[PDB]
């Protein structure tokens, strides 16, 4: 397990990515993976069970949790990571397939494929950031949430678990996503400039 | 325990009360006493314990009960009965004292005392009916009560016990009080007419 092997694996051996997409994007991806691993089960592990309301009606806790957390932050970030990494995996499979098909018996199509992949990665990053903004306005979470949904009578006080730790990790993940967006835009601009 | 003794005890031997205050008012008083006895502990016995709210906060049941029942119907009717019967007791003691003081050694003063007593009885009846109207508007009680008072968070659903039975007994007691008011007014008018 040497450094050259890991660097080649993360690069995708597409021979078209510059330093800002081969040395920096991979590092940010590793950072996001590590943060998600260290915060997936320790922080968001008991988001459902430790979440309690101040009522006595059965079934109000579950409906309140589903009302205020349509999809938890960790799962949303996992989906974002998978969809962002999908175009890179597609480009890696494309270049491997091209090497295989030329082995049994080209630059422009690979360049266009890489550019389209970076554009789609940027689009997925922006879409997931916008979805996060829609579902959870603001970067901070509150301890008290007032819920008025059936079967809870009138308005009940539900209490979120670890709002501050989740706020810290939300800040970290949003900063990483913003850095990824900036790097992808810079990579697209640099490729366009070098093409012309 | 003959009928003449009970009739003399209820009349007050004031020799100034007509049939509508010596035959009918005493019967209505007995009716109210009997209804209050048969409804004081059986119906309103568990008004506090069977009264529960739909919250989990400690101490919300007591504050909600005190908010919606400042003074229970049975205690209010008991106070009304005591204060209504006080002037009759005063007149009975006055006539007994007059007999005693004339025994050891007058009509106009006794007549005026009886008239003032009937006026005060009517005033107490009206005052207690108005207080009942102020505290509990309407003759009917509802199962659900929405309470928003500290420490209960937001608005909680409290459930009264036996609203329909309490409504029935409220109707009975209010009808008896109205009959008492009408009889007292008739007695005052009859005495004034006979005086002139
Ligand atoms: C996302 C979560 C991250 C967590 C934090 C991780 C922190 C860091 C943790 C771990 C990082 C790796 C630590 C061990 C590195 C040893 C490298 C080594 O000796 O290489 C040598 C041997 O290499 C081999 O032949 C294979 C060695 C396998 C290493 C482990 C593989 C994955 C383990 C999965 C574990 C799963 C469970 C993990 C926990 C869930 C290189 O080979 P060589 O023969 O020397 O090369 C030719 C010789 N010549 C050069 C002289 C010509
Ligand atoms: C608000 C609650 C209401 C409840 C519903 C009530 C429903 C009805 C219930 C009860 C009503 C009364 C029933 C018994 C009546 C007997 C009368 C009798 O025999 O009289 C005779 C005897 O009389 C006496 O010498 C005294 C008799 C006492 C009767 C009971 C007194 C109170 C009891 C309290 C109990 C406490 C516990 C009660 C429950 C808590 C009359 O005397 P005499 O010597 O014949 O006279 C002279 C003779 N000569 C005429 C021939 C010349
Ligand atoms: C420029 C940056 C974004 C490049 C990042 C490369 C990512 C997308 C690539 C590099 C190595 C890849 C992994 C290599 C091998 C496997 C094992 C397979 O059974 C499941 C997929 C999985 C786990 C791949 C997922 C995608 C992956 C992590
Ligand atoms: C015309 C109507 C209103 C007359 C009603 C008469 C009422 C006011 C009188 C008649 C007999 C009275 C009772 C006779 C004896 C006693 C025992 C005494 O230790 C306490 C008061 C008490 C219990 C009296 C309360 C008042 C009383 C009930």
């Amino acid at each position: 397990m040497n450094w050259t092997g890991l660097y080649t694996l993360l690069s995708g051996v597409n021979r078209h990515s510059t330093a800002i997409g081969r040395v920096w994007l991979s590092v940010i991806f590793i950072f996001r993976i590590m943060v998600l691993v260290v915060a997936a089960e320790s922080v968001w592990g008991d988001e459902k069970s430790s979440f309690i309301c101040n009522t006595l009606q059965p079934g109000c806790n579950s409906v309140c949790y589903d009302q205020f957390f349509p999809i938890s932050h960790v799962r949303l970030w996992s989906l974002q990571l998978i969809l962002v990494s999908t175009p890179a995996l597609l480009v890696a499979m494309h270049v491997a397939h091209q090497q295989h098909i030329e082995k049994k018996m080209i630059s422009g199509t690979l360049w266009w494929t890489y550019v389209i992949s970076v554009v789609f990665r940027l689009l997925f990053e922006a879409v997931f950031m916008y979805v996060f903004y829609l579902l959870y306005p603001g970067y901070a979470m509150v301890r008290l949430v007032k819920c008025d949904v059936y079967p809870c009578p009138n308005t009940v006080d539900c209490f979120v678990s670890r709002p501050t730790e989740k706020t810290v990790f939300t800040v970290f993940m949003l900063a990483a996503s913003g850095i990824c967006i900036i790097l992808n835009v810079a990579e697209v601009v640099y490729l366009i400039i070098r093409a012309c």
